[PDB]
């Protein structure tokens, strides 16, 4: 039935989309109830970013100058709040489009959908990773800060990454919704080491079950191996180490196609090890990472 | 600043959807104004699918037997009728959340977003290409029919595929929003030759355009080509043959990057023979052809 890069229906998300300006600067804000959340660099200009003093930048500022617009309506600032590197800006107003939500941290190898926005309005949904190093590979211009990354179980939004900055090398990082850095990154313009980026090995695995399921099966060989083989392999082409729990979690994936996870982690030793050959899976010919285990059961059973 | 491959935001698309139940048959309807457009297909069982007579089953059929439900409504039928492949059932209510919208033909090469839906629900959103042999690579499951593809252009909505069929080969076929299937493809439970995927030339360089202006430029080389050699090498590689409206029309990419239209066939016919030799483009190790020149003029300049 095919396999697709899905992210969450963005609706819920769209509805909280407001734009904050400050002095010359505009991000994008997340209104929830009755308060908007944006990058605490909405106050920095070009030159404040090398080296900001974020305390004695907001000390200048009052509530009148935090312009927050939601579509072409007006919402009046009555509070003002650092948490973090997160700005809370108290509205007079409850967004009446707030879903029910949550603010969650999510784990390095987890996924979830990013709604880039500029000006406070959406231009695209996508389905990103948290890299292992912290770091997101996304698709962020100018203007794209504030702009969040979600997962939605039935009705409930878990707000989980709100973009912040773009590092020298392309990649990017940003905060939890409680303003706090996912990884060492901070908010200023300085070299930032973002660590080695290692494969997250039980999502290859869960999208190997997901090609099985889907027809893709040519890599399916007639050997096995154990944890500690397997991640002797892992360990060299720095794929991240698998353990039980990571077996465990593959548990649905095994029972569903009746492959062993350790006869799977033998087909993607061998692919580590040989390459694809010039072949595909699934449309991809590199092994895809930024499925986890649910994702695989989620589209596979069509969970709306 | 990093390339996606990028759906639109959902939002306008979820507001429209219902589930449409007809006996024993729930698929997904899509509610504008105060029609509800689904798959004529939804009249069907199982095995009225091996050889249906639609006009014949349709009589059998009165407003009362088409149930419509938005969220935890009934909408009421006062009418229905059949358009080519869909059914329009006329409701007593017009959906409030209609956006501005277009019923649009597209043209094979060309991409949208499908928003896959399950009992009028929405569970995902990703990006389609119109495969040059009018099937599309897409996540459906039993349910999933009705599901809609889409472009929006600042407020409107262009609705240009509704889902229909899996071909036995695993890819997918639908048609526009007037019931015209995209390509010979009938609503029948019948073999179906899909015929020859080529991949879409013009799409692929927009995508090594994508790359240049993203940093990825090893794939850049000392050659030019002419149209008729290039189109000699794209024939061998079954890739769509380049013309000058495909130029023009990476005009504006040509101009931002400085690098000639021609000069960048170069770049591609020597890809198509080399292959990758173990690296990847935007994170990808195939030639990616799901991204316009549009596409990636609106992803690289952040149009909302
Ligand atoms: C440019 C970009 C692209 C993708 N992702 C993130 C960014 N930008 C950053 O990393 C942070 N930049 C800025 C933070 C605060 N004030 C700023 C004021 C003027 C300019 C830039 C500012
Ligand atoms: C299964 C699927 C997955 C992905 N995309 C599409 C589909 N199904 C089809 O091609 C059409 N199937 C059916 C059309 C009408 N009535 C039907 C009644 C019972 C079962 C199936 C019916």
């Amino acid at each position: 039935s095919g396999f697709r890069k899905m992210a969450f229906p963005s609706g819920k998300v769209e509805g909280c989309m407001v734009q904050v300006t400050c002095g010359t600067t505009t991000l994008n804000g997340l209104w929830l109830d009755d308060v908007v959340y944006c990058p605490r660099h909405v106050i920095c200009t070009s030159e404040d970013m090398l080296n900001p003093n974020y305390e004695d930048l907001l000390i200048r500022k009052s509530n009148h100058n935090f312009l927050v617009q939601a579509g072409n309506v007006q919402l009046r600032v009555i509070g003002h709040s650092m948490q973090n590197c997160v700005l809370k800006l108290k509205v007079d107003t409850a967004n009446p489009k707030t879903p029910k939500y949550k603010f969650v941290r999510i784990q390095p190898g987890q996924t979830f959908s990013v709604l880039a926005c500029y000006n406070g309005s959406p231009s695209g949904v996508y389905q990103c990773a948290m890299r292992p190093n912290f770091t997101i590979k996304g698709s962020f211009l100018n203007g794209s800060c504030g702009s969040v990354g979600f997962n939605i179980d039935y009705d409930c939004v878990s707000f989980c990454y709100m973009h912040h900055m773009e590092l020298p090398t392309g990649v990017h990082a940003g905060t939890d919704l409680e303003g706090n850095f996912y990884g060492p990154f901070v908010d200023r313009q300085t070299a930032q080491a973002a660590g080695t980026d290692t494969t997250i090995t039980v999502n290859v695995l869960a999208w190997l079950y997901a090609a099985v399921i889907n027809g893709d099966r040519w890599f399916l060989n007639r050997f096995t191996t154990t944890l500690n083989d397997f991640n002797l392999v892992a360990m060299k082409y720095n794929y991240e180490p698998l353990t039980q729990d990571h077996v465990d979690i593959l548990g649905p994936l095994s029972a569903q196609t009746g492959i062993a996870v350790l006869d799977m982690c033998a087909s993607l030793k061998e692919l580590l090890q040989n390459g694809m050959n010039g072949r595909t899976i699934l449309g991809s010919a590199l092994l895809e990472d930024e499925f986890t285990p649910f994702d695989v059961v989620r589209q596979c059973s069509g969970v709306t």
